[PDB]
């Protein structure tokens, strides 16, 4: 009996296996406190007055209520190779590569799991507060909507699932008796400390294992503080264990923004769009058209629950309550939206600060006054010309959705959107043409699953070379990848099925020196207006090897200079012979035994439509 030990809550006002599950977890952790978080404003500015008072955090004088963390330099991103997924079998979690090493995944078995965990939690929480943390993916009544529990000793944690989720006393009034998904985080550094704390920022880089056991419904996270790995409702959650959910139940769980997009005919249609992290889903969820007479709207920006209704429509609805924005490259020219979202009540992680209390990141394109200077994200003195960037690559803000300047009215309706297309993309500098469309669903599944993309600095990858990242969800695949191609492609086997046209684009195709071919941002209004067209059934598509493209003429280019047209719309039969054979290759390797017949008949398909050019 923990009751002695509560200081915000009741034990007894908790349903009774969220006191089981707390109570358990405070045996194990020998946390000094236990918290019910109640998400109440107070609780919040509290929370944060405390982190201040502590040297946590700082607070950002510039703006109204921002805050600012600056990390353990170990511990600034996700760590694919540390986050592990348990199951009885292998199989069931990724499948079984030819070659011996997965690109789709990493399993570790139960027994070696268990060993893991003694390993790391007994006594973790010692001389800590333990969180409770009762939350809700999705708006508040919807049938979509999903809730878990986190225990953490983080009050960053806290803090940043505030933002991110709907959390408080509502969810676990909401949750009575029901299932919930038992979510446990230590960032690992009992008291008294046995290593040095560094920078005032608890983790444990060693020890750092971020583990789903979806069979018991149980995401379990150790050693780090950092967002993706602590922040147990979004990825671990809203993709690894939601994806496996969505797979048994008939729905889709997936890595995609969500906007609404009108048109100056007064009609509005939603599109959801999977890019890889970082590879542009914020900025176009939130983008600002050049074109005169549309409008972008936002739902979500990076994860998306999507399920065929009663009608045959694709309903989506975000199951986040903020964004998780990269912040370097973000400016007012770039992502004006994002800019106006971030001015209050947003919490910034490793990016950098002038003397007047104000942010700064590469990309910010804000000239600073004479006198101003740059303190650095490592906490030291900093200037333009200095060999090192100034803030993280992987830095974040931290934001309330409900901010958002063009905000969707029905962002929060229980019974989301009609998801009208469905957009792929990533980083490819050659070969790949700004936008086309597959030729049907079944086409549309293999163009996702043949998605390769510039590494970033979403997670431990270095360099810009370029990996296959399917779906935009090779970290993130709760599941064999080739049962997730199969539960994708018996969606057109569904009755009343509308099925969603897919597109395919690249903002990033490079010439022959190196610069961007397409200015994109806001620009990408333009192919956005093509495939509302499509949609609607325009003639405005020439067929082509890859799938349709537009026709001469067909994009809106005015105002746009001579933009060279067929260096962004050329397809080599030399470039696509190689992409092909590189495909098959992946997909023999990687997926095997459990590569769905429909796939391997689309590869064959391209194969023999490129080698008749
Ligand atoms: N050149 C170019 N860069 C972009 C575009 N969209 C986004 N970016 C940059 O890519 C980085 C990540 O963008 P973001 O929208 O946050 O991607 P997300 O992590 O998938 O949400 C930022 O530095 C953006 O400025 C684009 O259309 N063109
Ligand atoms: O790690 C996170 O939570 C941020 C994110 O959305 C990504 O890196 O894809
Ligand atoms: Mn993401
Ligand atoms: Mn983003
Ligand atoms: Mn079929
Ligand atoms: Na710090």
């Amino acid at each position: 009996d923990f009751s002695a030990k509560v200081i915000q809550g009741s034990l007894d006002s908790l349903p009774q296996e969220v006191r089981k599950f707390v109570e358990g977890n405070a045996q194990l952790c020998q946390p000094e406190y236990i918290h019910i978080c109640d998400g109440s404003e107070e609780e919040y500015g509290r929370l944060l007055a405390h982190m201040q008072e502590e040297g946590v955090i700082r607070k950002l004088k510039k703006y109204d209520n921002c805050w600012l963390a600056l990390t353990d330099p170990r511990d600034v991103a996700r760590i694919e190779s540390k986050t592990v997924i348990i199951t009885q079998e292998q199989r069931d979690t990724v499948p079984i590569p030819k070659s011996g090493q997965s690109q789709l995944g990493r399993w570790m078995s139960e027994e070696d799991f268990e060993k893991a965990f003694n390993a790391r939690f007994p006594g973790c929480m010692k001389g800590r507060t333990m969180y409770v943390i009762p939350f809700s993916m999705g708006p508040l009544g919807s049938p979509l909507a999903k809730i878990g529990i986190e225990l953490t000793d983080s009050p960053y944690v806290v803090a940043s699932m505030r933002i991110m989720t709907r959390m408080g006393t509502s969810v676990l009034e909401a949750l009575g008796d029901g299932e919930f998904i038992k979510c446990l985080h230590s960032v690992g550094c009992p008291l008294p400390l046995k290593k040095p704390l560094v920078n005032n920022w608890a983790c444990n880089p060693e020890l750092t294992l971020i583990a789903h056991l979806p069979d018991r419904r149980e995401i379990i996270s150790f050693g780090s503080g950092y967002g993706g790995n602590s922040l147990l409702g979004k990825k671990c959650f809203a993709l690894r264990i939601a994806s496996r959910l969505a797979k048994e139940e008939g729905w889709l769980a997936e890595h995609m923004l969500i906007l609404g997009i009108t048109n100056p005919e007064g009609k509005k249609k939603y599109l959801a769009a999977a890019f890889p992290s970082a590879c542009g889903k914020t900025n176009l969820a939130m983008m600002n058209p050049t074109l005169p007479g549309w409008k972008v709207e936002c739902v979500g920006d990076d994860i998306a629950w999507m399920k065929f209704d009663a009608q045959g429509n694709l309903r989506a609805i975000n199951p986040e309550n903020g964004f998780f924005g990269v912040a370097p490259g973000t400016s007012v020219k770039t992502n004006p939206n994002a800019i106006k979202t971030i001015q209050k009540n947003t919490i910034f992680t490793n990016v950098a600060e002038t003397s007047d209390g104000g942010v700064y990141w590469e990309g910010i394109d804000e000239p600073l006054a004479p006198g101003v200077t740059i303190t650095s994200w490592k906490n030291k003195e900093w200037r333009p010309q200095d060999e090192e960037p100034c803030a993280h690559p992987n830095s974040r803000f931290c934001t309330p959705a409900s901010q958002c300047p063009i905000i969707d009215p029905a962002w929060e309706s229980p019974e989301g959107v009609p998801i009208e297309g469905i957009i792929f993309g990533g980083r490819r500098p050659a070969g790949v043409p700004l936008v086309y469309e597959a030729l049907s669903w079944q086409h549309g599944v293999f163009v996702g699953a043949a998605m390769r993309s510039e590494a970033t600095a979403a997670a431990e990858h270095k360099g810009k070379v370029i990996m296959h990242d399917p779906f935009a969800m090779r970290p993130f695949f709760g599941y064999n990848f080739g049962k997730y191609l199969a539960h994708w492609l018996s969606m057109a086997h569904r009755p009343a099925a509308k099925l969603p046209k897919i597109f395919h684009v690249n903002w990033f195709r490079k010439d022959k020196n190196g610069k961007f071919l397409w200015p994109g941002f806001g620009e990408n209004s333009r192919v956005l207006e093509w495939m509302f067209g499509r949609i609607e059934g325009e003639d405005s598509a020439k067929l082509t090897p890859i799938g349709y493209v537009p026709k001469e003429d067909a994009l809106n280019l005015k105002g746009l200079g001579d933009v060279n047209v067929e260096e962004l719309f050329g397809i080599s039969k030399e470039f696509w012979e190689k992409e092909v054979e590189e495909i098959d290759k992946y997909l023999e390797d990687q997926v095997n035994a459990d590569l769905p017949y429909e796939i391997e008949r689309e590869l064959r398909a391209l194969k023999q439509r490129i080698s008749q050019m």
